[PDB]
């Protein structure tokens, strides 16, 4: 349960 959960949004700025 961290920012990304895998392929689907580790980015976000």
């Amino acid at each position: 349960i961290w920012g990304c959960x895998g392929k689907l949004i580790c980015t976000t700025a």
